[PDB]
This record gives C-alpha cells, sequence and structure tokens, in this order.
C-alpha cells in the first residue's frame, strides 16, 4: 500500500525475484531424492514432497509478490486438474524460459522463440510411445507414478492386463482394513452430473442412488430463453404420459443456466403428489461436451439409458410410448459424475450393438487418421460404453496412512489412464534433450531451409541457448552423482544422443530410461513444455503491476 | 491529511508525475511491443492489455495523487461508455497536450494552441469517410479485426452488404456443429422493457410472447401521483372503447415508479373476465430523447400522449389495436411480424428524420444530436439476425464466438463512427495540412506565421502528431532504414505504416489499417480539454469537511 | 509474518536449532536421575520429570520454530498413545540420526544409512525376549517402569501370574482409604453399547441386567433403508421361532441411526405381551475391523450376517438363545456366566487367532495387524479385574492411579511384544552386532566394506548407540573421570550398566532392568522416519491461505 503502481525495472524485479524463489522451492522437491517441504496450517505441520502440493501452498507477504506468484502457480494447479501430473516441470520450464525470453529481448526474437519452441513441441508430440494393457512398460510407469512402490504398480498393472478387452475405471474408498480389498463390476462411469445441488437427495448435492428412471436427451444449451418449452414438455408428459413412467424423470442436456434450473425447481413443487422420501422426480444434468465432439457423447448417454435423441427442448411434447421407455435398472447420480450398475442383458444388447457401430467407423479410415483427435475421441466412447467398473478399498495401519496411500493409489489411477491414453515417454529428463537437440539438426541438416533457420535461431544464439535448457532437468536431477563428473560437467554429444544415459534414483544404477523402466507420461511432459512456454512469456513481457482495489 | 491545501510549483509537480505514471502505464499496452498489465482483485490476478481496463484500476496511494488520477482517467472512461474505443489515445494526448501547453506558457499562446487544436480536429472531421456496407472497405476493417479470418470477413461483410437498406442486428449462440449456421428475421430490437416481473408470462418476468396487442405510448414520468389518472384511464378504455381492442393493452413510458406499477396490479384483478392463460391484460414498459418514445409509437401504431390523463379523452380515430407479433422482455421487447402496411409507416417515418440530418452543419453531423437521431433511424430500420457459431470442440466454438463478436463490435462502430486511416497517421495529416493550409493561404498567412510558426507552437504540434505512430512502429524494421527523421511530403502522400499482425509495409488504406472517426476525434478533443484543465490547476484541495 | 518462505541454510538453520533446544529438554529428564521441567499452566506449575508430558507441552514463540517443533514431537506423541512408552528415546535418536544424516550427505549416504539402521533394527526385532506370566522378569520390568515400587510392581506381578490361563484386563478408579482394594471378576469388557437410551431398564439409558437372550450379529450400517428389513426380520422371529427364544433378542451391529431406532421402539409396541417388567425384548447395540463383531458373535453364540435381510431366512440350526448372564450398559455391556460349554468355543476361537499370529513375519508381529490381533484375544480372554488405588491424600492418589496405569502398559506390552536388557545396551549389542556380521559373512563383506565401513558410517553408527548409556552414566562411578568408557569385547559379552536406584553395577539382566521392545524398536523405527524428514528439508511455508 506505499505504492500502488509498479511500472517498468522495478516491476520485471519483482517478477524475477518471486519466480526464483518458486523456482527453488519446487524443484527442490524433484525426483524420489526431492526435498522436503513443511508447510503450517493453523496448528499442523505437513510435511511433502509434493510439487503440486508445495505450488500450491506458496504465500508471499507483500501484496505485489504474491500477484505475481498467483500467475506462476494457478498454471502449475491448472496441469494436475486436468493431465494428473508434472507441475513441478511445468515451473521449471516456467524459469527457464522466462530467462531465454529476457537475453534475447526484442520482439522479433520473441516470435522465433515461439515458433522454435513450438516446433519441439511437435517433435515431443511425434516421440509419444502409445502402448496396450498387456505392455509391459505399464508398469514401469505406474512403478515411476507411485515412488517406486513393488506392490502397487504390480496390482494396478494386473487389473489393467487382465481385462484385456475392457478398460477398467476405478474408484476408490477409504476401507477398514490392514489389507487392500478389490470389487470387479459391471458399472459404467457416465459423465453426467447434477445442474444444481438442489435436485440431489437431501436437497445438497448428496449421491441419490435409484433403482428405476425415465431419461430424456436434450442437446441445447439450456438458459432463460427454454423456461416455458419446458413448462410445456414436462406438464405433458406428467399429465398425458403418466401410466407408462418410472420416476424419476431425467433431463439430460449439454447446458442448464440457472434462469432454467430455479423453473424446474417450482416444476417439481407444482406436482407434490410424485414425490417419494424427498426425491425430486426431475433431475437436470450437464455434461462438459461441447462441439460436434460434444453430440456424439450425449448419443452414448441416450444409448446406455433407452432414452431418445431430442435436438429441441419442444420436441418434448410431441413423444408416444413409442419414444417414451423408463427403465427399471439401478443407477448412482453424483455431484462430480453418475454411475450405471444394473444393466438387464436386454439393455446390453443395444449397447454392443452401438459400440460395434463405432468400432465399423474406425475399420475404414486412413492409418494417419488412426492417430488422430476423432479417431482418439471415438475410442474414448467405446470404453465409456465398454467399462467394467471397479471399486479398491484402500487400507493400512492407521487413519493417516490409509488416506495417503489412496492418494498415492489415484495417482498411479492417473498414470496409468493417460499413458494408454495419451503416450509414454522415455524419463530422466531425456526426452526434451532429445527433441531440442533433434528439432536443431533437422532444420540445421535441411538444405532446403537451412538458409533462414541458421539466420533466426542459431546465428542468433537461440538455438545454442534453448539446447542448454533441455539439460536443465537431467542437471538438477543427476547432479550430486556418480553420473557427473565431480566439476558439474556432463557431456551431451551424439553418443549420448543415440543411448541416452541417465541414474535410476531408486537403485544406483546407471542406464537407459527405456532399459531401466524409466518413463513419463507425453500428456503431463508436452503440457508442461506447452505451458511453460506461455506463462514464460508473459512473465517475460510484463512491465506493470497494479494493486489497486479501488 | 499532512496539508490540506496544495498550491501552485507543488501542486503542478503532484499533476506532472500523476500524468507521466498514467501515461507510461496505459501507453506501454499499445503495439507490437505491446506489453502487459497485471491487476490485483482481492486474490486474483486480472492480465491484461485492454487500455480502458488499465485506465480504470489504476489507483494511487497519495489522496493528493488520486485526485488528479481522477480527472485524467474518468473521461478515458468516459470515451469507452459514448465511443466504445479509444481511451489510450485519449490519455496520449492528454498527456502531449498538456507539456505542450506548459512548453509554452503565458495564457496568449494558450488561446492560440486551443485555436490551431480545434482547427486540425475540423480537418480530421473533414478527413473522416462515412462507409456504407456496400463499400469494399468494411472486410478489410473486419479482416483486421477478425486476425486475418479469410472466411469471417467475408461471411459478415456480406450479411451487412446483403442487407443494404437496414442495419442487423447480431446475435451469438453456441452452436452444435463443426458448421456454423445463420437464422435471419425482420425483428427489431425495442427498448421497452417490464415495469415490475409480476406482468410478465407466469408472473415472475418471463419472456412473454404475443400475436396482438394495443399500445398506448406516454411521456411523463409515472409516480403516486398519477394512480387516479391511470383508474379513470384504464376503466374508461376497458367500460367504452372494449369492442375495437387486442390484448393485451400496452402502456409504454418513461417510468414505472412502485406507487402506479401496484395500481396496474389491482386494475387487472379489477377485471378477471379478461385474463387468457394467466397472461395479464396490461403491462407497464419502461425506458432508459423524449423522441425515442416516438420511434417506439410509431413502430406500434400507439399514439404519443403527453399527459396520462388523455387516456380518458380518445375515440377509434386514436385508438389503434395490432394483430401483429410482439416478444416482451425483462431486458427489452422484440417485434417480428410487421404487416406491409406498417414498415410503409416506419420507412416514411425514417426518411423524415434522415431529412433532418441533410440540412444541418459539418461539425453539427458529428454531435450527439446527430449520432443519436442514427441510433433512431437503426433501430427503426433494424434486422435481428442469430448466428450459431460451432467448431470441432468445446473451447473452440467459444473462442470463435469471442472473434465473432470482436467483429461485429468492429464493424457496427465503423459504419457507425465513420472510418478514418489508422496507423496514428490521419493525425500527422491533419497537423501538415492544418499548417500548410494556414502557411500557404497569402490572405491570413500574415498572422497565422505571427500566431503558431514564428512562435514555435507548429513546429511543437506536428512534433506530437508523431508520438502514436512513433509509439506503435519504434523498434521494428519501418525504423530501421531512415529513422525519426522522414515525414516529408513523399511520406504525407501516401503515408507507410506496418501491419503489427502480418510484419508488412504498406499504406492503411492497402493494409486496411482503420480507426473509427468518433472514436479518434473525441480523443483528441478529450485530450485537449483534459489537457487543459491539468496545464492550468495550482490548486489542490483535500479538505473532506 | 515478516517472511513467509525460508528456504535452504536458513530452514535447515531453524530445524537444527528447535531440535537441540528439544532434545536437551526432553533427554534431561531421562531415567530416575532425570531433571525436573517446571510447566506454566495459567495459574500453575506443573514440575514433572515425564518426558511425554514435557514432550507435548514445550512451545516455540516463531511460527517457523513451531512448525519444525510439531513434527519433532508428534512422533513422540504418537508413541505413548500406541506404546506406551519411549517417546524421550524416540527425541534422542531422532537428535542423533538427524546429525548422522548431515554428517554424510548426498543421497546415496542416506540410502546406505537407512538401509544400515533398518537391518539394526532387525537385529532388535530378534534379540526380543518373549516372556510368560510365571516368568520372574515381569516384576522386574514392572519394577523398572514403576519408578522403582518395591510393593506395587509385587502386587501387577501377582495378579498376572496368580491367573496363569487368562489374561487381565485391568481398570482403575479413585478409591477412598489409604489402603488399596482389588475386586476380581470372570467377566469380560465388551465394546458393545445402547444404540439409544429408550431401551434399556426403566426407558432412560440406565443398567439392564439380564439372565438369558438371543443375540443376532449383523455388520452393515443401519439407516432408514433399512426399516421394513427389520420389520420383516423380527416378526418372522417372533412369529415362526418363538418356541426356541429367550428374551431379549439382541440386535448387535455397526451403527443404528434415529430413523431404524424409531422403527424397532413400535416393533417393542406391536408385540405387549413379551414384555417382562418394562425390559424392552429387543435392543440395538452399536459398536465403533469388521472382525471385532465376530468376536462378540463368538462370545454369545448368535450368528454373523452380512445383510439385515438375511433375518428372515433362518433355522434353529442358526439361531441360539442363551441362558448367561449379561449387564447392558450405555458405554459398554459386560458379561459374566459363561458356561463351560461357551468357554471351549471361545478359547477354541482364540486360539485360531493366536495360530495366525504364529505364521507371521518378525517384522510384522509388532505392525498394527497384530497389535489388534492380539486386542481381540483379550478381549476374548480376559478377566476383567478393577482395582481402586487409594492414599493419604487427593493428588498422591491420583498420581499412584497414574503409577498403576505405567506400570499395566508396561506388563501388558511386555508379555505381548518382549522385552530387552535396559541401560541403553541393546541399541549397542544390536549396532555392534550388525556390523560384525556383515563385515565377517565373507559373501557380502566385499560391498559392506565399501558402503559402511569404508565410507565411514558405519564407526560413526557405533557412536551413536553408545549415546543413551552415555547420558545415563556419564557423572557416575562407572564412567572415568575425563568421560571415557570402553565398549570393548569383553564388555560386549557382559555389557556392564549401573542401577541408578540403588547405585551397583552390573548386567541389566542381572540387576533387573528391562525395557519393553515394542517400545525401544519404535522408538528407533520413528527416530529414523523423523530425522530423515527434518535432515532432507530445505523450505518452510508459513503462508495462510
Ligand atoms: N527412479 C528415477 N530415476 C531417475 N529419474 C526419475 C526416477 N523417477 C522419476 N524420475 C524423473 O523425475 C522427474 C519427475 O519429477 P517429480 O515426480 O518430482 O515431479 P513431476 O513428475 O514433474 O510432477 P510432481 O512433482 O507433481 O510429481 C521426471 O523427469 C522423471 O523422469
Ligand atoms: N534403575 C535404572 N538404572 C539404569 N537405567 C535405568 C533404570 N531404570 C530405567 N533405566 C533406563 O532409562 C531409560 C528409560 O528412559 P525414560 O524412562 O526416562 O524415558 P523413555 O522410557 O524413553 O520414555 P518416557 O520418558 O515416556 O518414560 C532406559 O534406557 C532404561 O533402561
Ligand atoms: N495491425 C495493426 N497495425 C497498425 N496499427 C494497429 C493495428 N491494430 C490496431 N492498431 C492501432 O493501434 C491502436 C491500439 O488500440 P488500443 O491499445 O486498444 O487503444 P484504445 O484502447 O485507445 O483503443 C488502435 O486504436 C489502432 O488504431
Ligand atoms: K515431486
Ligand atoms: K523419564
Ligand atoms: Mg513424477
Ligand atoms: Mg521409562
Amino acid at each position: 500500500s506505499q505504492t500502488l503502481l509498479v511500472h517498468g525495472k522495478d516491476a520485471q524485479g519483482i517478477i524475477k525475484q518471486v519466480l526464483s524463489e518458486v523456482y527453488d522451492a519446487v524443484t527442490s522437491t524433484m525426483g524420489p531424492n526431492g526435498q522436503l517441504v513443511m508447510i503450517k496450517n493453523g496448528v499442523s505441520t505437513k510435511t511433502t514432497k509434493d510439487g503440486v502440493t508445495v505450488a500450491r501452498s506458496i504465500r508471499f507477504a507483500d501484496e505485489a509478490h504474491e500477484l505475481v506468484n498467483r500467475v506462476i502457480t494457478e498454471p502449475a494447479t491448472k496441469t494436475d486438474e486436468e493431465c494428473g501430473d508434472g507441475t513441478t516441470t511445468t515451473i521449471m520450464l516456467t524459469h527457464a524460459l522466462y530467462h531465454l525470453f529476457k537475453d534475447f529481448p526484442g520482439f522479433q526474437h520473441h516470435r522465433n522463440i515461439e515458433d522454435l519452441v513450438e516446433r519441439v513441441i511437435q517433435r515431443l508430440e511425434s516421440m509419444a510411445i502409445r502402448v496396450e494393457v498387456d505392455d509391459p512398460r505399464l508398469y514401469q510407469v505406474a512403478l515411476t507414478s507411485s515412488n517406486q512402490d513393488e506392490k502397487l504398480a504390480r496390482l494396478v498393472s494386473e487389473l489393467y492386463a487382465n481385462n484385456k478387452g475392457s478398460y477398467p475405471d476405478i474408484e476408490l474408498k477409504e476401507g477398514v482394513n490392514f489389507e487392500d480389498q478389490i470389487e470387479q463390476t459391471t458399472g459404467r462411469t457416465i459423465r453426467m452430473f447434477y445442474a444444481n445441488p438442489w435436485f440431489a437427495k437431501g436437497h445438497q448435492g448428496g449421491v441419490t442412488e435409484l433403482t428405476g428412471f425415465t431419461a430424456f436427451v436434450i442437446d441445447r444449451r439450456i438458459d432463460k430463453e427454454d423456461t416455458q418449452k419446458l413448462i410445456d414438455g414436462v406438464n405433458h408428459l406428467v399429465k398425458t404420459h403418466k401410466q407408462h413412467l418410472a420416476l424419476p424423470i431425467l433431463l439430460i442436456a449439454r447446458s442448464f443456466e440457472e434462469a432454467a434450473n430455479s423453473t424446474l425447481m417450482q416444476l417439481n413443487a407444482a406436482h407434490p403428489t410424485l414425490v417419494e422420501d424427498g426425491r425430486p422426480w426431475l433431475i437436470p444434468l450437464s455434461t462438459p461436451v461441447g462441439g460436434a465432439i460434444g453430440t456424439s457423447e450425449l448419443q452414448d448417454i441416450a444409448v446406455m439409458l433407452n432414452a431418445p435423441m431430442l435436438s429441441d427442448v419442444a420436441d418434448l411434447t410431441k413423444l408416444d410410448t413409442h419414444s417414451i421407455n423408463g427403465q427399471h435398472g439401478q443407477l448412482e447420480l453424483g455431484g462430480n459424475r453418475s454411475i450405471l450398475k444394473s444393466t438387464t442383458p436386454k439393455d446390453e444388447d443395444r449397447i454392443e450393438q452401438h459400440a460395434r457401430g463405432i468400432e465399423e467407423l474406425l475399420e475404414g479410415f486412413s492409418l494417419s487418421d488412426k492417430f488422430s483427435v476423432r479417431a482418439r475421441y471415438n475410442e474414448r466412447r467405446i470404453r465409456t460404453l465398454r467399462g467394467k467398473l471397479i471399486t479398491i478399498s484402500v487400507g493400512g495401519e492407521t487413519y493417516s496412512e490409509v488416506k495417503e496411500r489412496v492418494d498415492r493409489y489415484e495417482d498411479v489411477v492417473k498414470a496409468i489412464r493417460s499413458a494408454l491414453e495419451n503416450g509414454i515417454l522415455p524419463g530422466g529428463g531425456v526426452s526434451l534433450v532429445k527433441a531440442v537437440f533433434g528439432t536443431i539438426k533437422e532444420g540445421l541438416e535441411d538444405k532446403d531451409q537451412s538458409a533462414e533457420f541458421a539466420k533466426r535461431y542459431i546465428n542468433s544464439g537461440i538455438a545454442n541457448e534453448l539446447m542448454r535448457l533441455s539439460t536443465i532437468q537431467h542437471k538438477l536431477l543427476f547432479k550430486d552423482t556418480a553420473l557427473y563428473k565431480e566439476n558439474g560437467s556432463f557431456h551431451f554429444n551424439d553418443d549420448w544422443l543415440n543411448t541416452p544415459t541417465v541414474m535410476n534414483l531408486a537403485t544406483g544404477e546407471i542406464g537407459t530410461p527405456e532399459g531401466l523402466g524409466i518413463y513419463d507420461t507425453a500428456y503431463a511432459s508436452i503440457t508442461a513444455l506447452k505451458g511453460g512456454l506461455q506463462t514464460a512469456k508473459i512473465l517475460a513481457t510484463t512491465k506493470t503491476l497494479i494493486l489497486g482495489e479501488k
């Protein structure tokens, strides 16, 4: 509050400082030989090595400093919410790339640094190694992500490897015993969830369990312009077609804005005769689809529940026993996601038939398009359709040791899911070195464009400096070890590039990441570089801080 | 609070400081190097490049400093509320002109600087290109504002060019398909809305749709002093003249205070025989400039009434109930079905407004008077369009929706506010021209030289117009060759800028870089006023009472 | 709040400081010649020698310091909640091992120090001496843990030795007389209690005493979703199978929510013919690890049932009503009369649990898994005893109650887990042994020397085990004046300590100085973990979000 507008040297100075402090703090936790961080919270101390936990909990006293800290940390926090891993690497690159931008100021270099790094990202995306559940490397991924758990990696790799032909959705509950206990189910993690907490059991976003329903899938996003179409629709079914109707009526759609949610709350109050044990007879259910990819996923939700597909909300009126079909199965609605369990063999014929239709669409398209987003999304549909819900109940000697073991399970599930989903890359901070050193040699060697490539990147000094960045992770991991010469030097020659040598920080043996089984998820380490670049550019190109509150 | 009256050197010192800090902050958000600003708000950080956002959110700790900051920033904030764009330019000039006033002190120079800049403003107003929808430059504007979208610019420029004779109001919805889909209507976004949520369908501010009505436009603001005139009025129509009357009865007015709204709720309860499906047969409708109601009157065939008591003395001559189609709303009402009988009455009324603008000065053509009258025309002759944007994902759609909305805003304000060549050029041409005109006119060249040229003002004012062009294209290849000293005659004839998106050099006309005239003119108008103020303040009072 | 992120040298500096201050404070209280600590609390002063009390009550003013203090002390506090003793030793090792980690930095040494100490832990677990109640050493343990109470050790050692064939559960009440008074029972403190006060005698949570019943153990937690399954279940037994049924019907389960409790109140009102002296014929009983219900099932001849709906499908085969004697209670239920027919079923079940532990790893013998299973055994076989401690005053009684409870905890864990020779010796033997084993085994001696001996670790780890023996017997006749004490082979074979009570020198085995193994092992286990943490922390965060 002494000064509320920082500009120029002063502002960048703060950014450089905050970035250095956050970098030093978070990167100290890297690998299994990561050092620890003690964190206050009222009257307790959390000791931890988890980058996402350290990053999220760092705080600065000065408003100006925290202002910047929020920009550095929120992108790290955004990685684990989506990718499930790789915040530390993001911050490390955010730092390293920031200094790269500053070392080559002037906003022609910036255009070039963006272009060069963007090409390095493509070379990672190509390097990505895709794998099947049978593959032995999934263990090695799980092992790396479980902080070297010889026990768990085996279990979860088996679960995936044993169900070859179906991709297991996994849940986690805090168990009771010292030993774990597994429960394999026919359930499906469906992507629908409550529009408003009021529609649940107890009217506060609880987990409503049902043994019968009548769903209807709408496509449109719903807002104040749909409130009348709902009133006409709902009362047309509850008046005319109440005979053949099992409650509740599920209205599954793209989005339910608050103007329409409050309309359907009063439509529930309109017919109090149909309320059983508090359960509202009508529930709006939203999905994070959107776009054309978004239409197909609702079609899956429609097929699983026997509900018809409807383009408009006004189509609710013109319906008949032909188009209305109320199921007597079993469904568990939830705020995060809904889950189906009881599926009559009558239904599973409809589902497997629908899944074959999707499989046939992929059988008749190009090999290049087989690795597209189109194909990958369609396989994401199949595995929703034919998914084997598993519930593991984790256990242990205490309460806290159980809840921590639950977290370590969830880390591994996230890792393995995204491994087969997205790809795996060789670890030990190597893939980035290969990706950069490669991207340089490709443009430097291509005679066609070598002319200008040299002018932009090599001759300017950028290319050289960008090679030195990829070394950072490999240095942070394996400085202060036998793999490095005492003075700190480590040569990244052609011989290294062909067979890159890392050290397993668990055992102590030296070897290749492929040989030693050290692997990273590709979506993490790619998103790390993508996000690192964006948020580095921001920091590097900010010249004004405003702490004015008004 | 240590001292509550600053006078003289001390006061100007504060002003110069605050102005410099605000100038440096806001002008840094212009260009290819154009820098960002990180802004606090409780427990969040807004990163932004938007001048109006930066200006509005700048704060100073010292009372004395913020006192001045309020004067510098409020005129920037006032530009985007009216013009829609151009705050950064206003502040830039406010700064540059302030120093001009201070470099030539003594209040004969000030009279001359005002006079000279006022003449430069006239030379801009003349330079203004009023662009019609047919014009090919609207594409080029849309193209620039769409980040070089070869596809969209075409579509939206066509939409505007294809409806020659009506100005399309455009809405945007997040669609479902990979492809976009357009829905054209003959509708008009009318400025009337519910006085009370009770009068809507379902009695809670919903969207009541109608296929017939009988409107009546009153002028007065309505409160507790009008409750009796309404009771006399409403029952006089519903009793005497019910035969020739389609429900509902719309009572459009300036303002309906809650004392009168509760009276009309009971007047609806008075005649329950006229209630169809819950729809109340009487709706009060308010509007946020007395002739905008005259437009609302003409669109719906309702008569204009000065007093509420005039409701009684009416006849079939003055009562006319429409059987069209109307969608009432809490934000705004929308008309759709318009019989060709009506659209003759509307187009005739629009011509009457157009004729009023044909017989008045060029300086007044950029007034609020003229601009408001054109706002009326486009309400009268408007066509509602709903585009549903689509794409392969969710985020790519919602981002494409934003890129559409940027283009609509640009094209609307382009034809609305008139177009000038961009790249900080038009000001250079306008100043360098104004000098050469007075310097070359032998009649008045005598005194013109004494006032402006010989004093040193003219020279220094040319140097100011260069500011924007410098701030944009310093640190680029366009200033690598010659440098700063090259605004020669050859430049003036074919002014050379750089498209900061692509990287190519060329004319603003060639490269499609254009500014709205009302923005860049208002910038200079406001910049001068608020520069004069700052330059001629010698006392700060932080006495709060 | 001056700074909210400490990193590197600064952070470790704080840790080293806080650890030293806590070490000096707590280790000063060691043994019976332990020095004292005066502790504030509002308007009082607790003088004490109790490590757990000192550790728990230490406070630091600086947030940064207490942040670390919480990490050092919570593991000490966690030992006495589980083990019943040995916090001081934990902290002492936490300190000593921390400095070991720091003396050999680089995280290959750390891997080796962990591996070496982990092997020393195994050598303790093997050294553990297991004891039966008849054994004379239980006295010697009790004597050590009772601060040399010649009177008490005898009593409690007799109580355990006299009930050879049953493990006495012991309670403590603040008595009235100068003399103590013992009350032996055959009973079993069972973990079941009333779900609702209404089901007791007098319908207000009283102590209902019975001489016959028919129990049924359900597993599920019960709520509004089980009310129908109960109505079907209860009436199926009371109608079909009433002949072979002694009232009341006990429904033992995990949890009874209020929705189900009110259902069973009306089911009691349904059959008023079965009400004897107010006693409701049906009582729901809750418990705060699914096999603890299996114990409750086996003690009362009731069957185990997974679902509430399983109540219907039952027969004389599965229904067995006892005619023993049971005292229900709001805190806990108590069994007394057990026909020798039953105690055959119970002892057989207890052997089944004992057999499960007999084929368990030695490391897992000190787990929570094993310790919980022994908690089951002692519920099953035990003879509840209530001692009422007495004395000359109030405070001398309540303090004598605490000294009893210390001894009970010690003796229980002694026979439960094992005993080790005291005087800070067993650790010296365990380390010096572990070295000589690996150093002497030709097979692995090659690499063993490279890792531990040649690096310097092994040497330094031998010097740590000496710490406790030094802290106890420095400043005594057993140590040479200058402070030197030689731990040669001759010492290792017959280790020489001093009884700090009497003053005589001799072996721990000879002088009767013994430690509980689970304490001194858990001390080293926890000491290593929390030393590693402290040694490998480089960042303190005092940020509140
Ligand atoms: N046993 C190992 N030997 C060598 N390198 C390893 C080993 N295990 C993991 N790594 C490497 O360490 C890095 C992983 O860092 P770390 O797990 O500390 O943070 P992160 O995975 O980036 O994100 P988070 O901190 O959220 O886990 C990767 O480069 C990985 O290849
Ligand atoms: N008469 C004695 N002579 C010599 N050493 C003894 C005697 N009695 C106890 N000790 C020793 O003192 C140590 C016990 O320390 P102390 O009881 O002060 O703390 P602790 O057992 O670690 O935990 P707590 O402080 O909670 O009791 C053991 O090494 C034990 O052998
Ligand atoms: N591609 C371009 N090349 C050259 N000049 C541009 C380009 N795009 C925008 N400009 C000019 O730079 C100015 C920057 O706008 P902005 O910083 O938002 O100022 P304001 O907030 O005052 O409108 C615009 O008013 C426009 O005249
Ligand atoms: K980590
Ligand atoms: K003690
Ligand atoms: Mg990792
Ligand atoms: Mg002790």
